[PDB]
C-alpha cells in the first residue's frame, strides 16, 4: 500500500519479510502494543502503589536508562537520515513516529518499574523483544538485498544505525531479563522464622515463567541431597485452600440460590473457567504450529529440488539464502510450539489443582455440617472414597478436557493438510487408522482381563506364602520345608507363570500391531496413489506424508481415553452433587448462649414441651417427645433409662444434632462431650489430653492424677508421649473411657454432657473416680454436668435426676424427693478458666551414585546369552525400518527423475517387504523379552528368594516384622514380574531409535556430529537432574497425600465430639493445612515435568535447525539431493517425542530396579546348618528309644543377649517322663529351640543315644522329634495335609489318631467332605483350643520316641488337657517326653520334675524330695501357686 520495489509482501522473493512488512506490521504492532498495554501498566503501578522496598538505583537501571536514551536517539537519527532520500513513504515515517512515541512510554515504564514492582514487567519484555526481532529482520533484509543486488535498502548509513538498534536493543533486553536480585535494600528480612521460602514462581519475569527456569534452583538442591518435606517452597500467591474453597463455595451457593435447577458442574466452570479458555487458546496455537512443520518440510524439499534442477542448466536464479530462512523458520515454529504447549500444560494442571484442593476442602466442611441420618446411610467408606478417588477423577478430567475439540481439530487440519498434498488417495490410510481402533480396544480389553487374572493368582500366591511367614516356627519344627515349599512352586511354576507367558504373547502381538500400523498406513496409501489415475510420486509428497500420518496417529488413540474419562467424571459429579444437597443439621435445633448466666448456680438449659426427632424420615416423631426439664449449674444432674429409650437421644439433642418440632432448646456455655463409644484420634496421648488446647502443665498433672490413669500412664511403655495408633491399638476399653474423660475434664468446659463413660471402667476405679471429678469434692464441682448412667451410687451423689421412658419424660426430681414418693424406678432402685488454643501449619542423608551392580545381577538372572538377542532384534527392527525409509527415498527420487511412476509393483513390493521385516522383528524381540528373558528371571529370583528365606535363622524372623518380609513377596516380586520387563524394552527400543536417528542425520551431513555432542552433554545434565529430583518430588507427593483421607475417615469416626466441643473450625483448618502440605509437594512434582520437557523439546528443536542449516551448506556445495534432506529432516522432526520416553522410562527403571536390590537383599541371607550329612541311622532316630544326654550345653537367643542356658550337663533317662518347669524369665521356654538346633549350640552338645546332634544336620534330625508349639498352628488347606505332607500313612492311621485324640467326629462336624475338609486361619477353622488336639494328632501320627510337649501360656480347657495327657501316657508309654508346662499343676505329677532358673539346672530327679527338701524352690512356687 506504499511505494517500494515489492508491495505488502509477507515473504519477499528471498526467505525474509519485506521492508514494507517488517516496520509496517512487526515494528508497528509493538508500538501500538505499548500504547495499549504499557501505558495501562504505567497508570496501574503509579495509581495505588507507592513504596521504596526495591533497592537503590543500582547500575542495572543506570545502564537501562542510558541504553534507552541511545536507542531513542538512534530511532530519531534514522528517521532524520531517511527524511533526506527516499523520504515520502507513509508506512516508514508513520512507523518511526509511532516508534519514538511508544519508546518514550517504554522509558517511563523503565523508570517506574524499578521501584513499584519486583517482577520484571511483562509488557516491557515482550514489546522490548519484539523491537529486537523486528530490527533484526530489517537488518537481515538490508543484508540480503545488499548481497544479492549490490544496493543497500537504506544507504549504508541506515545499515549502521539499524545494526546499532539491533546491538543495543538485544543487549538491553538481556539486561532487563537478567536482574541481579530482589529486595537487596538495607531491609533485613520479612519473615524472621523463614521456615519455608516463597516459591520462585512469584518474582519470576515472564521469560522464567515461559522457560520454567525458576525451578533450576530447586533441581540442583534435589540433585545433591534427598529432599526433606521441609526443603520445598510454599504455595504461590493464590493456591491456599482457604481462598479456592471459599470462592467455589460462594459461587456454588449462588448456584443453589438463583439457578432453579442447580448443578455443580456449572459451579466449577463459572469459577475456574477463566483459566481454561487461556489453556484452550494456547492449545489452538500449538495445534496450528504443529501442522506447519510438515508444510515447512515440504517447502524445503521443493526448494531443494528446484535449486538443483536450476543449477543443471537468467530470470532471478534461486537464492541460497532462502534455504537458511526455511531452516530457521522450522526452528522458530518449533520453539514457539514448545513455549506455548508448556504454557497450556501449566494453565491446565493449575486448574486441575484448583479442584483437588477446593473440593477436597469443601467436602470436609459439609461432612462436619451434614445431619446424622445421611451420615448413617453411608457411614465411612463411601464418604472418604468420595474424595480419595471420586475427586481424583475431577483432577484428571482437566488434562483431557481440551481434547474434546483439540482432537477433532488436529484431525481436520490434518485430513485437509493431506488432501491438498497427497490427493484423494489419503482415505485408504485414515480408514486403516480408524478400523485399527477396534483392534486396539480388543487387545487392551483382553490385556486387562489377563492382568486381572494374574493379580488374582498373585493374591493366591501371596496368601500361600503369608501362611508360611506366619507359622514358620511350626514349619521349621516339623521339618516341613520342602514338601510344603513345592506346594508353592506348584502354584508359581504351573498356575501363575502360565498366566504370564500368555500375557507376554499378547503384549508381543500388540507391540507388533503398534509397529506395523504406523507403516501400514503410508505404504497402503502410496500403493493407491501410484496406481490410481494420478501423477508423479516425488520426494515432496512422501516425507511430508509420513510426518502428517504420524501426527494424525496420536489424536485418534486418545478418543477412547477422553470419553472414558468424561463418563467416569460424569458419574463422579453425580456422586458429588448428591453429596452436597443432604440435610445439614438444621441449625435452629438449639439456641446456644454464653455462660455469663450467673454465679448462684442457675438452671443452664431448659426443655419445654420439646418434641425432637432424629430426622424427618420414619422415627421422626417418637425419637424424643414432650420434654420439660431443667439442668442446674454446678449440680450433677443425671438421667437413667433402658437402652435407647431416651438416654442417648436427649444428650445427642443437647449437642444440636437432632432437630426440634416445637419448644425452646438452649445450651449455656462451651460444652464437652464423651461419646457412648469414646473415640480416640490418631496421635500421641498428650495430644488427646490437650485436644487442641493451650498447654497448662499444672492442670495437666492435676487431671492425669484425677482420672486415675497415672497408673495406666506407668502401664504404657512410653507414657504421655505414647502414640495412640490406628483406632487406639495401644489402648483398651477402660483406658479408652478414662482417656476420653481426661480429655473432657482438661477441656474445662462450662457444661459437661457425660454420655455414660462408666460402662467400660473398673467398678473400684469407678467409685474412685466419681468423687475425684464428678462428686461435690471433685475439681468439676463448680461446673454443670448432665449425665447418663445405669450405676446406683452416682444417682445418690446426683442432685436432680430425671427418669425417662420410650423417649418421654416420666419425672424430674431429687433422689430423696423421689425415693420419698415410693416411685419404683427410683425408690425401689436401691467458676474456672477454660483452656486457650493456638494453631499454625502442622507439617540430609546425601544422595549416592546409581547402583550399577544390581543391573548386572538382573542381567545374570536374565540369561545374559539371551538378553543380547533381545537387543540384537531391537537393533534389527530399527535398522530395517530405517532401510525401509531409505528405500522410500530412493524410490521417490526415481519417481521424480522420471515423469510417471516407472515400476510401481517392484519398488512397492520391496518397500512392503522392508516394513513387514521391522514389525516381525519387533514381534520376535518382544517374545524373546517375555518368553526367554523376563519369565526366566522371575522364575529364578523368586525361586532363589523363597529358597533362602525358608532357610534363615529363626532370629531373623523374630527381629524383622512380618509386614515387610511379606511385602517383598507381594510387590517386589510383582514389579519384577510384569512391571520391569517392559520398562527395559521401552527404554532400549528408544535408546536405539534415537541412536539411528542421529546416525542417519550424521550420515547425510557429517558436520552435524559437532552439534550432537554439545547437545548430548546438556541432555545427560538435564536427565540426571530430572531423575534425581523427580524421584523425590514424587515420593514426597505420595507421603503427604494419604494423611488427607487418613484424617477424613478419622473425623467421620468421631464426628459428634468434634462438633460436640464446638471446635469445628480447628479440624477444618487441620484439613486445609493437610491439603496445602500436599499441594506444596505436588506443584514442583508436575512443574518438574514441565521444566524437563521444555529443556528437551528445546534440545529437540536445535537438532532440526542443526540438521537443516548443515544440510543447506551441503546444497550450496552442490552435493545434496531432495531425498537426502527429506529423509534426515523427517527423522529430525520426530526426535522430540523420543527424547522424552528415553528419560521418562529411565525414571521408571530406577523406581523399579530398586526391587531387585530388595530381593537380592534376602536371596543371600546367611543360612542355617547344612541339611544332610552322614548321620543317617535308619529309623530317623538312632534307636527305637531315646534318652537325650546333655553336656556343657549353653547358648543364647541372639549373639548379644545373655546366655539362655549356662553349662547344662544333664543325663535324661530313656522313656523318662521328665517335666521341666521354672518361673517366667528363666530361659526354660527356649529349651526346645536348643534341642532342634533352632538356636545353635555355643558350647557342649546334645547326644541322643550315643550320637550327638551338632554334626548331623537339620533335616535328618528334625524328622523324629515331635513338638506341640505353645501357639498351635494350622495351615490353610485340607486335613490330609495339616496332618501329613508326605501322605506316607494310611488314612486309617489319621482316623485312628483322631479317634485316640478324640477328634474324628469333629472333622465331619462342620463339613461332610471326609478328609479334604477346608481349614484356614480366619473363616474355616477349628475351635480356639482344638488346634492343640490337631497338633497332638500331628505329633502322634509320626511314631515319635521323644515328644517335647509345650503348653500355651494362655488359658486352656482342662478337659482337653487331660485328653492330651491320657493319650500321651497311653500311646507314648515307653516313649520319652519332656513336658515344659508353665502351670505347675500339669507337671507336678510327672516322673522327675526339674526346675530351671536363669539357665541353671537347679534341682534333682525325685519330685517328692523336691516337695520335702528345705522347702525347695519348686516347692516354694508350689506353695505360692496354692497347690500345697
Amino acid at each position: 500500500l506504499c511505494r517500494s520495489p515489492e508491495g505488502f509482501g509477507p515473504i519477499s522473493f528471498y526467505g525474509d519479510f519485506t521492508q514494507c512488512f517488517i516496520d509496517g506490521v512487526i515494528l508497528n504492532l509493538s508500538a501500538i502494543f505499548m500504547i495499549t498495554f504499557g501505558i495501562r501498566d504505567l497508570v496501574n503501578l503509579c495509581k495505588k502503589k507507592h513504596s521504596g522496598i526495591k533497592y537503590r538505583r543500582n547500575w542495572i537501571i543506570v545502564s537501562r536508562m542510558a541504553l534507552v536514551l541511545l536507542e531513542i536517539a538512534f530511532v530519531s537519527l534514522a528517521s532524520l537520515n531517511i527524511s533526506k532520500e527516499e523520504a515520502e513513504n507513509f508506512t516508514i515515517v508513520s512507523q518511526y513516529a509511532s516508534t519514538m512515541l511508544s519508546l518514550f512510554v517504554a522509558l517511563a515504564l523503565h523508570w517506574i518499574e524499578y521501584d513499584r514492582s519486583v517482577v520484571a514487567n511483562t509488557v516491557l519484555l515482550f514489546y522490548w523483544l519484539f523491537e529486537t526481532f523486528g530490527n533484526f529482520a530489517k537488518l537481515i533484509n538490508i543484508l540480503i538485498r545488499h548481497t544479492y543486488e549490490g544496493i543497500w535498502y537504506s544507504g549504508q548509513t541506515g545499515f549502521i544505525l539499524t545494526l546499532f538498534q539491533v546491538i543495543t536493543c538485544a543487549s538491553i533486553l538481556l539486561l532487563e531479563a537478567l536482574p541481579k536480585k530482589p529486595l537487596m535494600p538495607h531491609q533485613h528480612i520479612h519473615q524472621t522464622l523463614t521456615r519455608r521460602k516463597p516459591n520462585p514462581y512469584d518474582s519470576a519475569n515472564i521469560f522464567s515463567r515461559i522457560t520454567f527456569s525458576w525451578m533450576s534452583g530447586l533441581m540442583k538442591t534435589g540433585y545433591e541431597k534427598y529432599l526433606v518435606e521441609a526443603d520445598l517452597y510454599k504455595l504461590p500467591r493464590n493456591f491456599s485452600s482457604e481462598e479456592l474453597s471459599q470462592k467455589l463455595e460462594k459461587n456454588w451457593e449462588n448456584e443453589l440460590k438463583q439457578k432453579s435447577n442447580p448443578s455443580l458442574s456449572w459451579a466449577i466452570c463459572r469459577t475456574f473457567g477463566s483459566k481454561m479458555l487461556l489453556a484452550a487458546f494456547f492449545k489452538a496455537i500449538h495445534d496450528v504450529l504443529a501442522f506447519t512443520q510438515p508444510q515447512l518440510l515440504r517447502i524445503l524439499i521443493k526448494f531443494v529440488t528446484d535449486y538443483n534442477s536450476e543449477r543443471q542448466d537468467h530470470p532471478q536464479k534461486l537464492p541460497i539464502v532462502r534455504g537458511f530462512l526455511i531452516a530457521f523458520a522450522m526452528f522458530l515454529v518449533g520453539f514457539t510450539q514448545t513455549s506455548v504447549l508448556h504454557q497450556y500444560f501449566l494453565n491446565v494442571f493449575n486448574t486441575g489443582m484448583y479442584i483437588k484442593s477446593a473440593l477436597t476442602a469443601l467436602i470436609y466442611q459439609k461432612s462436619l455440617v451434614l445431619s446424622n441420618e445421611a451420615s448413617g446411610l453411608s457411614s465411612t467408606g463411601d464418604i472418604v472414597n468420595l474424595m480419595s478417588v471420586d475427586v481424583q477423577k475431577l483432577q484428571d478430567l482437566t488434562q483431557w478436557l481440551n481434547l474434546i475439540w483439540s482432537g477433532p481439530f488436529q484431525i481436520i487440519i490434518c485430513l485437509y493438510s493431506l488432501y491438498k498434498l497427497l490427493g484423494n488417495s489419503m482415505w485408504v490410510g485414515v480408514i486403516i487408522l480408524v478400523i485399527m481402533m477396534p483392534l486396539n480396544s480388543f487387545l487392551m480389553r483382553i490385556q486387562k482381563k489377563l492382568q486381572k487374572s494374574q493379580m488374582k493368582y498373585k493374591d493366591e500366591r501371596t496368601r500361600v506364602i503369608s501362611e508360611i511367614l506366619n507359622n514358620i516356627k511350626s514349619l521349621k519344627l516339623y521339618a516341613w520345608e520342602k514338601p510344603y515349599r513345592e506346594k508353592l512352586e506348584e502354584v508359581r511354576n504351573n498356575k501363575e507363570l502360565k498366566n504370564l507367558t500368555k500375557l507376554g504373547c499378547y503384549m508381543a502381538v500388540t507391540s507388533f500391531q503398534f509397529n506395523i500400523v504406523p507403516f501400514l498406513v503410508s505404504c497402503c496409501t502410496f500403493a493407491v496413489f501410484v496406481y490410481t489415475e494420478d501423477r508423479a510420486l516425488t520426494t515432496d509428497l512422501v516425507f511430508p506424508a509420513l510426518t502428517l500420518f504420524n501426527l494424525l496417529s496420536f489424536p485418534l488413540m486418545i478418543i477412547p481415553m477422553v470419553l472414558n474419562s468424561f463418563i467416569e467424571a460424569s458419574v463422579s459429579i453425580g456422586r458429588l452433587f448428591t453429596f452436597f444437597t443432604n440435610e445439614e443439621l438444621q441449625p435452629d435445633s438449639v439456641q446456644r448462649l454464653p455462660k455469663v448466666k450467673n454465679i448462684g448456680d442457675v438452671a443452664i438449659n431448659i426443655g419445654d414441651d420439646a418434641t425432637f426427632l432424629w430426622q424427618r424420615k420414619p422415627e421422626y416423631k417418637v425419637a424424643l417427645k414432650n420434654i420439660n426439664f431443667q439442668a442446674k449449674k454446678g449440680n450433677l444432674t443425671c438421667i437413667v433409662g433402658k437402652v435407647g429409650s431416651g438416654k442417648t437421644a436427649l444428650l445427642s439433642c443437647m449437642l444440636g444434632d437432632l432437630f426440634r418440632v416445637k419448644g425452646f432448646a438452649t445450651v449455656h456455655g462451651s460444652v464437652a462431650y464423651v461419646s457412648q463409644v469414646p473415640w480416640i484420634m490418631n496421635g500421641t496421648v498428650k495430644e488427646n489430653i490437650l485436644f487442641g488446647h493451650r498447654y497448662d502443665a499444672e492442670f495437666y498433672e492435676k487431671t492425669i492424677k484425677a482420672c486415675a490413669l497415672t497408673i495406666d500412664l506407668a502401664i504404657l511403655m512410653d507414657g504421655d508421649k505414647t502414640l495412640v495408633g490406628e483406632k487406639g491399638i495401644s489402648l483398651s476399653g477402660g483406658q479408652k473411657a478414662r482417656l476420653s474423660l481426661a480429655r473432657a475434664v482438661y477441656a474445662r468446659a462450662d457444661t459437661y454432657l457425660l454420655d455414660d463413660p462408666l460402662a467400660a471402667v473398673d467398678e473400684h476405679v469407678a467409685r474412685h473416680l466419681i468423687e475425684h471429678v464428678l462428686g461435690p469434692n471433685g475439681l468439676l464441682h463448680t461446673k454443670t454436668k448432665v449425665l447418663a448412667t445405669n450405676k446406683v451410687s452416682a444417682l445418690s451423689i446426683a442432685d436432680s435426676i430425671a427418669l425417662l421412658d420410650n423417649g418421654e419424660i416420666t419425672q424430674q426430681g431429687t433422689y430423696d424427693e423421689i425415693t420419698k414418693d415410693a416411685d419404683s424406678p427410683l425408690w425401689k432402685l436401691l467458676s474456672n478458666e477454660f483452656g486457650d488454643s493456638s494453631e499454625s501449619s502442622v507439617r540430609h542423608r546425601e544422595q549416592g551414585k546409581v547402583k550399577w551392580n544390581i543391573y548386572l545381577e538382573y542381567a545374570k538372572a536374565c540369561n545374559p546369552k539371551s538378553v543380547c538377542v533381545f537387543i540384537l532384534f531391537i537393533v534389527i527392527s530399527m535398522f530395517l525400518s530405517v532401510m525401509g525409509n531409505v528405500w522410500l527415498k530412493h524410490w521417490s527420487e526415481v519417481n521424480s527423475r522420471y515423469g510417471s511412476n516407472p515400476n510401481a509393483a517392484r519398488y512397492l513390493a520391496i518397500y512392503f517387504a522392508l516394513g513387514i521385516g521391522s514389525a516381525l522383528a519387533t514381534l520376535i524381540q518382544t517374545i524373546v523379552l517375555w518368553v526367554f528373558c523376563t519369565i526366566h528371571a522371575s522364575k529364578y529370583l523368586h525361586n532363589l528368594m523363597t529358597n533362602s528365606v525358608l532357610r534363615a535363622p529363626m532370629t531373623f524372623f523374630e527381629t524383622t516384622p512380618i509386614g515387610r518380609i511379606l511385602n517383598r513377596f507381594s510387590n517386589d516380586i510383582y514389579k519384577v514380574d510384569a512391571l520391569l520387563g517392559r520398562t527395559f524394552s521401552q527404554f532400549f527400543v528408544n535408546a536405539v531409535k534415537v541412536t539411528f536417528t542421529i546416525t542417519v542425520i550424521c550420515a547425510t551431513t557429517w558436520q552435524f556430529i559437532f552439534i550432537i555432542i554439545p547437545l548430548s552433554v546438556f541432555y545427560i545434565y538435564y536427565q540426571q537432574y530430572y531423575l534425581r529430583t523427580s524421584r523425590e518430588l514424587r515420593r514426597l507427593d505420595s507421603i503427604t497425600r494419604s494423611p488427607i483421607y487418613s484424617h477424613f475417615q478419622e473425623t467421620l469416626g468421631g464426628l459428634a465430639t468434634v462438633r460436640g466441643y464446638s471446635q469445628q473450625k480447628r479440624f477444618s483448618h487441620i484439613n486445609q493445612c493437610r491439603i496445602d502440605n500436599n499441594m506444596s509437594a505436588f506443584y514442583p512434582s508436575i512443574n518438574a515435568n514441565r521444566w524437563l520437557a521444555y529443556r528437551l523439546e528445546l534440545i529437540g528443536s536445535i537438532i532440526i535447525l542443526g540438521a537443516a542449516t548443515l544440510s543447506v551448506f551441503r546444497l550450496k556445495q552442490g552435493t545434496l539431493t531432495a531425498g537426502m534432506v527429506g529423509l534426515s529432516l523427517s527423522y529430525a522432526l520426530q526426535i522430540t517425542q523420543t527424547l522424552n520416553w528415553i528419560v521418562r522410562m529411565t525414571v521408571e527403571v530406577e523406581t523399579n530396579i530398586v526391587s531387585v536390590e530388595r530381593i537380592k537383599e534376602y536371596a543371600d541371607l546367611k543360612s542355617e546348618a547344612p541339611l544332610i550329612v552322614e548321620g543317617h541311622r535308619p529309623p530317623k532316630e538312632w534307636p527305637s528309644q531315646g534318652d537325650i544326654k546333655f553336656n556343657n550345653y549353653s547358648t543364647r537367643y541372639r549373639p548379644e543377649l545373655d546366655l539362655v542356658l549356662k553349662h547344662i550337663n544333664i543325663h535324661i533317662k530313656p522313656n523318662e517322663k521328665v517335666g521341666i518347669v521354672g518361673r517366667t524369665g528363666a530361659g526354660k521356654s527356649s529349651l526346645t529351640l536348643a534341642l532342634f538346633r533352632m538356636i545353635e549350640a555355643s558350647e557342649g552338645n546334645i547326644v541322643i543315644d550315643n550320637i550327638a546332634i551338632n554334626e548331623i544336620g537339620l533335616y535328618d534330625l528334625r524328622h523324629k522329634l515331635s513338638i506341640i508349639p505353645q501357639d498351635s498352628q494350622v495351615f490353610e488347606g485340607t486335613v490330609r495335609e495339616n496332618i501329613d505332607p508326605i501322605n506316607q500313612y494310611t488314612d486309617e492311621a489319621i482316623w485312628r489318631a483322631l479317634e485316640l485324640s478324640h477328634l474324628k467326629e469333629h472333622v465331619l462336624s462342620m463339613s461332610n467332605d471326609g478328609l479334604d475338609a477346608q481349614l484356614t486361619e480366619g473363616g474355616g477353622n477349628l475351635s480356639v483350643g482344638q488346634r492343640q488336639l490337631l497338633c497332638l494328632a500331628r505329633a502322634m501320627l509320626v511314631p515319635s520316641k521323644i515328644l517335647v510337649l509345650d503348653e500355651a501360656t494362655a488359658a486352656v480347657d482342662v478337659e482337653t488337657d487331660k485328653v492330651v495327657q491320657e493319650t500321651i501316657r497311653t500311646a507314648f508309654k515307653d516313649r520319652t517326653i519332656l513336658t515344659i508346662a508353665h502351670r505347675l499343676n500339669t507337671i507336678m505329677d510327672s516322673d522327675r520334675i526339674i526346675v530351671l532358673d536363669n539357665g541353671k539346672v537347679a534341682e534333682f530327679d525325685s519330685p517328692g524330695q523336691l516337695l520335702s527338701d528345705n522347702k525347695s524352690l519348686f516347692y516354694s512356687l508350689c506353695m505360692e501357686a496354692g497347690l500345697v
